[PDB]
């Protein structure tokens, strides 16, 4: 895909008013980053373990780890794609950077080892395993059920379309660069 | 992806009240597969026609192609291949069915000599040019704006995110499956 095509999931899983959502109940959030943060430190100290080793975090106690490199490396790198992409979505109105963005990210993963030997969709898809713990621990703070117009319902679906939506093109993008590469 | 996973576009793209929109329009049409036969007679001889030499009518007329066997084979197919969409997303809700259906029927397209040399996200894409088509053609017939409660706009708007998914998953699944085969 170029980007510029029709068939974007972005514009249609979501509408007009769904992004505008998006970005306003992202911008609503008080330091997004560090909320960001604390997910991560879910994610592998708590649920996928596997992944401490991959941001070199196998050693650091948690209270340590968002000082370490890669890992901390990653939380803004992942926050960075999140405000540009709910940016471009829910302001711009740039439906081909924001899908171009996405696939561009699931592509470069190929370059992780660790994913391009164990990311499989049979087993354990680990763009899935992430997003999936956004989905559980970043909406409560996005509809203000949780602290650190728009009815609670609306906001949980469209996060989860939008997400979903990350999910599957992060990973078709992956695959497919993957299989390229051989 | 096996199927059954949340990041079905056929979930996040439709709901359930577009499904069930999508397979009573279909279902108001009288005899769907003669327009069906219609509109792939004007992509051959309209619209695309480097498809008729594929489809074994570059030297039929336009009146006897709909008895050759690729091309009555694929109407008939493409048809069938339609109505079980339909019924699966709209009746069953069988959304893991449809979308397996979609990547199935992408990944099987490899096998067409045709297609593994030309299908080409850059320059053409087939699929993006059949169902293109059916866009232009179809979703007339389906609000009944032309002949052979839902407001005009609503089912033009549910045909064109359906219609779209259906190209992008065929289009992935394709493109996959060719650079697995190499
Ligand atoms: C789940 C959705 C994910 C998103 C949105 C995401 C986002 C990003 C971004 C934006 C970058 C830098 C730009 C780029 O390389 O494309 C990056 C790099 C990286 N990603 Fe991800 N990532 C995700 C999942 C993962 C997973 C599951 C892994 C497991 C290995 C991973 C490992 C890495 C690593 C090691 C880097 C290099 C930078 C660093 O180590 O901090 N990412 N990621
Ligand atoms: C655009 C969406 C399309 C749909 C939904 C579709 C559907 C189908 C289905 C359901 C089958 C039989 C089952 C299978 O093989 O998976 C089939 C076979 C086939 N398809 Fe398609 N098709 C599409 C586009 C195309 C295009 C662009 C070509 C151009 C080469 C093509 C060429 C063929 C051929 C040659 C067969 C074998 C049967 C025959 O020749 O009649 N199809 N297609």
């Amino acid at each position: 895909w170029v980007g510029n095509e029709s068939e974007n999931p972005f514009d249609l899983a979501l509408n007009k008013k769904d992004r505008t959502l998006l970005r306003e109940t992202w911008q609503r959030l008080d330091d997004p980053k560090d909320i960001v943060g604390l997910i991560f430190l879910d994610i592998v100290n708590d649920i996928e373990p596997d992944l401490k080793k991959v941001f070199g975090v196998d050693r650091a106690p948690r209270a340590a780890m968002l000082k370490m490199p890669k890992f901390g490396g990653h939380i803004l790198r992942f926050y960075e794609f999140m405000e540009q992409l709910t940016s471009m979505l829910g302001t711009s109105e740039n439906l081909t950077g924001a899908w171009q963005l996405v696939r561009k990210t699931g592509r470069s993963h190929v370059r992780q080892g660790f994913l391009e030997q164990n990311q499989n969709q049979m087993e354990k898809n680990y763009f899935e395993i992430v997003i999936n713990v956004f989905i559980e621990r970043l909406i409560p703070f996005l509809t203000g059920e949780q602290e650190l117009n728009y009815t609670t319902s609306q906001i949980t679906d469209v996060w989860k379309k939008f997400l979903n939506t990350v999910i599957s093109q992060m990973t078709d993008s992956f695959e497919l660069e993957r299989a390229k590469q051989k």
